[PDB]
């Protein structure tokens, strides 16, 4: 798994050339490793091997993950923002999908990835429909918008690569 993954992540980032890709496992736990990282150079550190502060994904959008499969967040120079305290929650027969075209994104994680050097990040997951077995996230140092066509290349690698990680789960 380890091995596809590491060829997957500097393959693909080669396609998109994006400063930083990695593909991140997520634990039952919660505390997820860095199993897939890429990154056009030296510029930005390498967070691979490195294990990530457990209940880093909320609540409310955790659950969109296992739902809509679409998350991204917005050039921070437009500055969304957004407030932890959401009204209660869908039932199981709705299905939010970002209200607004705005999604604004809590201040909380803006700044931690203006830490990061990042503006705009985009998530496309590699998994199932109700089950998550990691998530991938690209990092772009641009305040430019997001693309349908950026959608275009992962949409038909992620379903390819999804279907990678669960049928070589089956080996072990
Ligand atoms: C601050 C109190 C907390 C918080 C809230 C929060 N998180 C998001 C957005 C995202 N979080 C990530 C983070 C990652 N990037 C990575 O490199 C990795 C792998 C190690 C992860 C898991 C990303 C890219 C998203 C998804 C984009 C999105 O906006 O959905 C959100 C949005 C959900 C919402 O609208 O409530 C917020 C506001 N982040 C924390 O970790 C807490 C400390």
């Amino acid at each position: 798994l380890d091995q596809i993954l590491r060829a997957t992540v500097e393959e693909v980032r080669a396609f998109l050339g994006t400063d930083r890709v990695k593909v991140y496992r997520f634990d039952p736990e919660g505390h997820g490793t860095v199993v897939a990282e890429a990154r056009g150079g030296e510029r930005l550190p390498s967070l691979l091997g490195l294990t990530f502060p457990a209940g880093d994904i909320p609540e409310e959008a955790r659950r969109l993950f296992r739902l809509a499969q679409v998350r991204v967040i917005v050039d921070v120079e437009a500055q969304s923002r957004s407030i932890s305290q959401p009204e209660s929650w869908g039932l199981s027969a709705r299905v939010p999908l970002g209200e607004p075209l705005q999604r604004p994104v809590d201040p909380c994680h803006v700044h931690y990835l203006k830490s990061m050097g990042v503006a705009s990040s985009l998530v496309v997951p590699l998994m199932h429909h109700q089950e998550l077995w990691g998530l991938l996230v690209s990092h772009h140092a641009e305040p430019r918008p997001y693309s349908q066509e950026e959608l275009q290349v992962v949409q038909l690698l992620a379903d390819q690569v999804s279907i990678a990680i669960a049928q070589a789960e089956l080996s072990l």
